[PDB]
């Protein structure tokens, strides 16, 4: 029964306005929905005749000069502040470089005309010409980050803040005046939170959950394009500007260097993959190449919370979507994907007879790779054995599974949620569980039906 329109909006930031959801992203790309499966595409680029920032070069002078770039801008991210206008957080930046700007722009209603407001941090400044980076010092590429990718989000004592970064010196936090959205003063480019040297991250968000009174850090590590392994990263703190920790107890500051050091960082939600045994590409298979940079929403009227994120495709090249997911909360308090886009399902109690049964079974391990997974056959035995591809044992209580899975010579545990969901390629409703280890590894169940 549900069904599906998505939109194509790369690196999209979700708002709820009215009974609307949002998405604002890259080029502009901005569309809407009531339901978050039907998408309407509202806007494809920022060209000088768009109406979201009409005559955009000149709109932007400020930004775009900076970055010598024109009819592009980046990661917008649109919030509402406490005046009620709507402020458009983005960046204007080239491919590969570190001279990058992060602008504000702000209109009275969602869908725009946005005019310029602030230009609020800035990258890749020349010594000779431009003066030093933003913290006094001249501007190194290493150390500092990348001026790109605005993550803005109250905390829940109300105050504002901006997690920001892609690449280069890494992630940064600035807090911000909740009245002006402007970053109070002193701060230089804030308080680093991950990276740095180059780092293969970006694309930061952070949500709050009131379930569990933490906030969530979220990362796409690797590169976005079809060879570039792109991966969603979790981790959380207690505070809104960290320490954030991975479910491993590894702190995130440390994470930084190479792409196999980073890697060990994180929990790990979602790789590549695709649901055939047969081959790695398989258009009629549901799979995904590179999903990332995402946002997140929690929606009060109901509990749930959802992902919202672009992603490629087995096959597609660089031909991306937006995709939304249900995230669920296991026992720990950490996040757990749904396999499936979100088709209206809401998780209670399954008996033991919509349990048992054989599983496709994917572990999206923790490594960056372009690599596409595929399952492996897997059963959940009415005694609470694992057989098949591994062995193991599985119980549950309520919602919540916790799988027992010997590994060479050792037992991995991984915590999550069963429930039914829409298979998206097979057109049935299905079991599915999803579950992460406490070394930040996801695994995924499709139950064969
Ligand atoms: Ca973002």
């Amino acid at each position: 029964q549900p069904t599906f329109r998505w939109a194509v909006v790369h690196d999209p930031s979700i708002i709820k306005v009215g009974n609307m959801y949002y998405v604002f992203g890259t080029h502009l790309q901005v569309a809407k929905s009531k339901d978050l499966m039907h998408w309407e595409q509202i806007n494809t680029s920022a060209h000088d005749k768009n109406p979201i920032i009409p005559n955009i070069n000149e709109e932007l002078k400020e930004t775009l000069s900076w970055a010598r770039t024109r009819n592009d801008i980046w990661a917008p991210q649109v919030i509402q502040l406490s005046d009620g206008r709507y402020y458009m957080y983005y960046c204007a930046s080239t491919f590969g470089s570190p001279r990058s700007a992060i602008g504000i722009a702000v209109s009275d209603d969602i869908e725009g005309p946005y005019k310029h407001y602030a230009v609020i941090v800035k990258s890749g400044q020349v010594y000779s010409v431009d003066g030093p980076s933003e913290d006094g010092t001249p501007y190194d590429s290493r150390k500092h980050p990348n001026a790109l990718d605005p993550g803005v989000f109250y905390d829940k004592e109300g105050n504002l803040w901006m997690v920001y970064g892609s690449w280069f010196g890494g992630i940064y936090i600035l807090k911000l005046d909740p009245n002006t959205g402007l970053p109070l003063p002193g701060q230089g480019y804030g308080k680093r939170l991950v990276g740095g040297n180059h780092s293969s991250m970006e694309g930061p968000y952070i949500l709050y959950s009131p379930d569990t009174d933490y906030y969530y850090l979220f990362l796409s590590f690797g590169g976005l394009d079809y060879r570039g392994g792109y991966n969603i990263r979790v981790a959380r703190s207690k505070n809104p500007n960290g320490p954030y920790y991975d479910p491993e107890g590894k702190s995130m500051e440390n994470c930084m260097g190479s792409k196999t050091v980073i890697s060990n960082y994180g929990a790990k939600l979602v790789g590549n993959f695709i649901l055939s045994e047969s081959n790695t590409i398989d258009f009629k298979a549901f799979g995904y190449v590179s999903p990332g940079h995402n946002s997140a929403y929690y929606d009060p009227e109901t509990g749930k919370y959802f992902i919202f994120f672009h992603t490629r495709f087995p096959g597609r090249g660089e031909t991306y979507q937006l995709r939304v997911h249900q995230l669920f909360l296991n026992e720990d308090g950490w996040f757990v994907m749904a396999p499936f886009p979100y088709g209206g399902e809401t998780v209670s109690k399954l008996p033991n007879e919509e349990i048992v049964g054989e599983y496709q079974f994917i572990n999206h391990g923790k490594e960056i790779t372009d690599k596409i997974k595929q399952p492996v056959r897997i059963k959940l035995n009415s005694d609470g054995s694992i057989t098949g591809a591994v062995e193991g044992r599985w119980e549950r209580k309520e919602h919540y599974i916790t799988l027992k899975i010997i590994e060479g010579n050792t037992t991995v545990i991984y915590k999550g949620v069963l429930l039914k969901q829409w298979h998206y390629s097979e057109k049935k409703w299905v079991t599915v569980f999803t579950a992460l280890s406490n070394q930040g590894v996801s695994v995924w169940g499709i139950r064969v039906e």
